[PDB]
């Protein structure tokens, strides 16, 4: 091990060169770049005196609970749903899934027995790594969370099956399409299984989490399978929830939310949210509904986006690759989709890793901050967020982040 | 009244028998703006355009911020003359963080209470009448056992408030404290600051100051908005209120944008909760709003606008009730300087009768007891009514056929 003497003095000499460059770069922001939001600069007039739905009704006025039909319509189509078992509502949809659960806990959803907040615990599944605004929601609620792991067509359905027999789990987190981080996108087989299974709790709901329904890097969409007609066709029709929004296609925090489900699933919600409120923003659905015409030119506006972003990841991927490959030192997602790179390190370095980064002025999320609590068991995970910053910085932080993870590699 | 009312027998039968040939079709149900106020923010429709940030230079397109804008907040701070820094801006509905308020309450308390709504055997909450339904509804939903309070011409009968708060279970009260829905007055200084400086049995004790019509004058003079966040300060009960008001009857009902203002200790409570829910409220629609109002100015040159609009409506109404039944002692009426509604009470036991022999003759009057909780008004008496949105021709023969059907159901009983 003549060659490992070698390799860290090597290596130092790189993290000395990299903290010497004294940057101020950061991995960590989720987010559409100022390029991607360019791209909505219409929207921002809209609806002009154009105030009015195709139908003749006056957006200015009271009234209507589950969004237009305009917007509706439109996004049904794109998502391959009836414009019925859609619902479109204000600028977020965490709103949404945080309302679905505080009213579950609150007075029970359409096939609870008892309120949630009636149980003696209430556990909830998390595949991980996953979002942590998930599961800050279920932390929020004191739901006992229960990590499964992913694998690359979906969760670990072994898991998911044994543990779905504790009539206490009473749900599950998703991301099914280019999901946050780990870029997977679940297959066919895996959503019929989920919509299949028998689960010990009668009232057992998914969140389908579909945030990234529409979002590819190259020039194919991915099929998003009707998991809702799935669960009908098997008996259980009310097991997803279906969450998609325009976040990261228009304005992200001023776009159009949507809620999916079983129509007993949608009456339910609606005698909640009749009460919450009169209905959401339909001046902004409009907005939306005019700026895209239509699902060709929505899937248009996504292409634009996929090219914004494509040359962002194949450079990172590329540095990956060339920076850590043959060092057997790190695993990482090629995402073929989405807004994230989920990275594994050598166990036990994650932590080592960011605070090796920040210290050189590489800003990189908290280690373990995809996993329940902020707790990674093996310290191995870094997620990696590239949409916002130009290639040029990204090269930089990304040259930097693979000596940063050789350096910790390399200090045990 | 009784006496000269009877001898108007066969000419109300008549008025009656004219008013059902006439084959009407009209409305005075909707507490909406009518499409000419709408079109007073046209303007409105068509920002922020390219001009997306805020003044500080925040781009309002990505994500961030859950509090809402500085712009708009400094703004409607301003405009009602509460501390920007106590002034939360959301998205377009004030009804959902009222929900939004006694929800969180409901499931993991407030922050002062010791445990949390759901937990206990009943909660008793404070119901002003005639009150507004959307409020009641919220709290028959959480399953609260409403109790009503009697409202005079300057607020809620601040003796039996008193009493009533004595009980621990009582953890809460609707108020509609300016230009009140559906009674048009507004709560007294007095009452306001008996409100803040009276002991609640319980430590936890709410009040929904639902500012809805804070600035919505029929005349060309604003009412006072009474600080009772500093009034709760100075009186040492610092969070008992939570502020309420919107812009839905100002630019866009159901696309507008809502606050919350509170202490800084409420604000930081919802924070929490509302920081688990989402990270933030519409910032684009938030900074049209800026944009649109410029400054307070600019606002209540708006509101006075909006005035112009319904003044004649609601002068109209008020000399056909006068001229049209004032002699028969068989309606009282509230003669509002602004908001939305007039409350008549007719005779007791009749309400329900008014409604229907109305509906007959083709014309829609909000249900019998919809301002009180439960739909129960237990005198029969009350009816709202709601001039905003018809032109002043079909609200004059509304409100002529309405004054028939009082007439015509006092000679039933
Ligand atoms: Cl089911
Ligand atoms: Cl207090």
């Amino acid at each position: 091990a003549a060659r490992l003497a070698q390799v860290r003095e090597e290596v130092t000499a790189k993290y000395a060169e990299l903290k010497a460059k004294n940057l101020s770069l950061d991995l960590t922001r989720g987010k559409p770049s100022a390029e991607q939001l360019d791209l909505s600069n219409d929207l921002l007039s809209l609806p002009g005196g154009d105030f009015r739905t195709k139908d003749g009704v006056d957006c200015r006025n009271y009234g209507g609970l589950l969004g237009i039909a305009d917007i509706r319509e439109l996004w049904a189509e794109a998502l391959g749903l009836p414009a019925d078992l859609v619902v479109a509502q204000d600028g977020s949809s965490l709103n949404i899934m945080f309302d679905l659960i505080s009213w579950s806990y609150t007075w029970g959803n359409n096939d609870s027995s008892r309120p949630w907040s009636a149980e003696e615990k209430v556990k909830w599944l998390c595949p991980v790594p996953g979002y942590d605004r998930h599961f800050t929601i279920t932390e929020h609620f004191g739901f006992e969370m229960i990590n499964v792991p992913m694998t690359d067509e979906g969760p670990d359905m072994g898991v998911v099956r044994e543990l779905v027999k504790d009539p206490q789990v009473k749900g599950m987190w998703t991301v099914p399409v280019f999901g946050n981080p780990t870029g997977v996108t679940f297959s066919e087989q895996t959503c019929r299984e989920l919509a299949e299974m028998s689960t010990a709790a009668p009232d057992f709901r998914i969140v389908w989490d579909n945030a990234y329904a529409l979002h590819t890097l190259s020039d194919e969409f991915p099929i998003v399978h009707n998991v809702i007609e799935f669960a009908q066709a098997a008996g259980n029709p009310n097991r997803f929830w279906f969450m998609s929004s325009t976040s990261k296609i228009t304005h992200a925090g001023s776009g159009v939310s949507f809620f999916a489900s079983s129509k007993e699933n949608i009456e339910w919600y609606a005698s909640h949210a009749n009460v919450r409120g009169i209905g959401p923003n339909k001046l902004n659905q409009l907005a939306h509904a005019q700026f895209f015409g239509d699902v060709a030119g929505l899937k248009a506006h996504m292409l634009k986006h996929a090219a914004s972003l494509a040359p962002k990841f194949e450079r990172v991927l590329e540095i990956l690759d060339s920076r850590l490959s043959e060092y057997g030192v790190a695993k990482w997602t090629s995402p073929t989709g989405g807004y994230f790179i989920s990275v594994d390190v050598v166990p036990g370095t994650a932590s080592r890793v960011v605070e090796l980064a920040k210290e050189a002025g590489i800003a990189l999320t908290g280690a373990g901050s995809s996993f329940p609590l902020h707790n990674d068991p093996n310290n191995e995970n870094i997620r990696l967020a590239p949409s916002l910053p130009p290639v040029a910085e990204l090269e930089v932080a990304m040259d930097g982040f693979a000596t940063c993870v050789l350096m910790a590699a390399l200090e045990v």
